[PDB]
């Protein structure tokens, strides 16, 4: 259940290299990048996309657009990562990271 330290764009993290791709959390705050979760729940690009632009963007996040391939994606409080990877019961996967 390999979980790294690593670094991306200025920005410090843990990374939890899942068998979908490598998911992130922010050591300055506890961040998740909500991309990384929608990928470990085995969605395409244009579901998470739309999943992303419904429910996520109404809420708090950030939306990392242009750099580092797997530091990109919309982030978003620990807390709401951790409602969505449970609705989209990716939860027990990503529990070692959160």
């Amino acid at each position: 259940n390999q979980i790294y330290s690593a670094r991306y764009s200025g920005v410090d993290v843990y990374e939890f290299i899942h068998s979908t791709g490598s998911i992130m959390k922010r050591k300055k705050d506890d961040w998740v990048n909500a991309t990384h979760i929608l990928k470990a729940a085995n969605f395409a690009k244009a579901k998470r996309t739309r999943i992303l632009e419904k429910e996520v963007l109404k809420e708090t996040h950030e939306k990392v657009q242009g750099g580092f391939g797997k530091y990109q994606g919309t982030w978003v409080p620990l807390n709401i990562a951790k409602q969505l990877a449970e609705k989209f019961s990716v939860y027990d996967q990503l529990k070692p990271l959160f």
